[PDB]
DNA sequence: AAGACGTGGAC
DNA sequence: GTCCAGTCT
């Protein structure tokens, strides 16, 4: 039931259709961007960060030309930093391979970093109209239950499925208008919990409605602890100690205060070694737990002195407070430093 | 295939 | 506490 499904759907779109930011235009740089910033983020989290953003980098060639710190300054807070480190690259190459135009074809925009089946059919349905898919989270809970499909939207298989079933009810019409449709319906109507079934534009059309099971759809799966010992380290009134993370696994490419994996007891040991300028620490300062997707920090904060007896090179580098500001903490670490200026104040 | 990969704001 | 709001390997 196609067209009369892809009408009463559009319809309560237009009227209904939140003003967010990245919706003003369908600039495809700004549409990628939101699309990238609002994977597993809330659109109210993500609101200010997308003005400051664009703010910033204006165009794809101001981001591609921004150098990577300030990149990731731009997106501090926001979490799973990979995602900027991607973008930063696939913009890049657009300027540089594709003359700073956004490919229109799904094959070639595919190619690009960070760019997966969801948002080569976001970014190329919203802004230029390409006919592709655009399934998400939300997307899969309205259509697990619009159709009452059991799969497991955790599997890859299960996505694919619900693009099949994109393909054959999308409005080829306004394919861009129809994808934000089925999402803004999963973010507004159809939601997680208490989906509005009674106020919803397509109960007519939903299975699980029909059934009485909207609210057990859709079927879906369902993490390691660990101690971190963390240094605060000053100078004789003034800098403190900081290094750059790896540009690989967890924080990659962001800045810190000098830690390590106890995975056990090792305490103020482990750390004063680490430092092979040394120093020592003392009594800890408190310790709290930050959690990530896949594991929990036990961060233990010591305060420290540092004494100068050779340059800072490796990954440090040293920091007077007031240029702090400057560098992208990860939430964990800004804690860390919220903690320590409470304590000696 | 399923673990890695941040952070926060409803229930 | 729990449940989310995609892509890479
Ligand atoms: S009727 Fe209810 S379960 Fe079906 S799509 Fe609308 S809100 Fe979702
Ligand atoms: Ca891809």
């Amino acid at each position: 039931p196609a067209r009369e499904f892809q009408r009463d759907l559009l319809d309560w779109f237009a009227r209904e259709r939140r003003d967010l930011p990245w919706r003003k235009d369908r600039d495809p740089y700004k549409v990628w961007v939101s699309e990238v910033m609002l994977q597993q983020t809330r659109v109210e989290t993500v609101i200010p960060y997308f003005e400051q953003f664009i703010d910033r980098f204006p165009t794809l060639e101001a981001l591609a030309d921004a150098d990577e710190d300030e990149v990731l300054k731009a997106w501090e807070g926001l979490g799973y930093y990979s995602r900027v480190r991607n973008l930063h690259a696939a913009v890049k190459e657009v300027k540089t391979r594709y003359g700073g135009k956004v490919p229109d074809d799904p094959d070639e925009f595919s190619r690009l970093k960070g760019v997966g089946p969801y948002t080569v059919g976001a970014v190329l349905s919203l802004a230029y109209g390409v006919p592709e898919p655009a399934v998400n989270g939300n997307v899969m809970r309205v259509l697990s239950r619009l159709f009452l499909v059991t799969d497991d939207i955790a599997k890859p298989s299960t996505r694919k499925r619900f693009e099949q079933i994109v393909r054959e009810i999308m409005a080829y019409e306004n394919p861009g208008a129809f994808n934000e449709a089925l999402i803004e319906l999963g973010a507004l109507v159809c939601t997680p919990r208490r989906p509005s079934c009674l106020l919803c534009p397509v109960q007519a059309y939903c299975q699980a409605f029909a059934e009485g099971v909207a609210e057990e759809l859709p079927v879906k799966m369902k993490v390691k602890q660990v101690p971190l010992a963390v240094a605060v380290l000053a100078d004789d009134e003034g800098r403190v100690l900081i290094r750059k993370r790896d540009s690989t696994g967890l924080l990659a490419n962001l800045w810190e205060f000098p830690s390590c994996e106890t995975d056990g007891a090792d305490g103020k040991e482990k750390l004063e070694q680490m430092v092979g300028l040394q120093v020592e620490l003392t009594e800890p300062i408190v310790s709290f737990e930050h959690a990530f997707s896949h594991l929990v920090w036990q961060l233990t904060v010591f305060p420290g002195r540092l004494v100068h007896g050779g340059p800072v090179e490796e990954p440090y580098r040293l920091a007077p407070e007031d240029e702090l500001k400057a560098y992208a903490f990860p939430v964990s670490h800004q804690r860390v430093w919220r903690e320590y200026k409470e304590w000696a104040s």
